[PDB]
């Protein structure tokens, strides 16, 4: 995975850590 | 998958994870 | 600005931002 | 698809994932 | 401005963006 | 199909989502 | 402006964008 | 079809939309 | 003026804008 | 078909639409 | 004017848009 | 058959559209 | 100016533009 | 300012900061 | 400053002493 | 892995320790 | 300052103490 | 193990001698 995808993916992952997915 | 679509799918993705698709 | 308007205005300058406007 | 097809489709979408298209 | 109108307006200007107005 | 052709189906397309076709 | 009007204005000024005026 | 008759038919047939053919 | 008259019209100046007037 | 024969009738034909045949 | 002297005369007069007056 | 003779054939059908012709 | 009298002048007025009274 | 436009704009900067603004 | 905006200042503020700012 | 991922990791890590994952 | 903040820098400067802030 | 994973190492593991894992 590209370095901008994988920076990306981190925080919107670090977001859903605190709002969830479900 | 180009670029701008992509980042425009990230975007439309981010808004769909507040106000959903369904 | 309503929603709709500010989201299409979020597209258009994202894209503007990698075609240009000048 | 050409890309003023793609850009046009991608805001017709995007309205519609609000107003509905049924 | 009318819904309609100002959705008109959005492409057409989409549109100009790409093709000129001059 | 020609450009102009196309162009004109979009717009009418586009009214018709709203004002319907039947 | 009464709404088939405006309708049949847009489309004719559409094509003059295309075909010029002058 | 020749373009006049084309372009005859395009408001002819966008007229018909509104007023009906029966 | 009649809508008729003013139907009539629309499809001369639009043909005039093609053969012309002079 | 000649031209203005053409011509003539996409005119009556119009009127019809209108004023009826029958 | 009656209507079918307007109606006589818009005829008379799209043909002399193409043979002439003078 | 004559265009002079075509024009008066027109005129008088456009009249009889009006009149009748029974 | 009687009816009859109005359609016979149109007619002869008609063929007069093709075939001139001077 | 509303979360969901400061989402989209920490995501827009972060981007900006690889891609640059100038 | 809220939560979330700190964490994510924290984050992007240690891949800056990585990758700079300038 | 890669030591900026390994140090993010770290703090992911780090606070979860406080505020859990489940 | 709250305990998260302060474990965080804790390590964060324990980290600039080897690969240095200028 | 290298050297600042084992530093870091050491500090979290000394923390969690006082607020604990489970």
């Amino acid at each position: 995975m590209e370095f901008v995808a994988k920076l990306f993916k981190f925080f919107a992952d670090l977001l859903g850590k605190f709002l969830g997915n479900n």
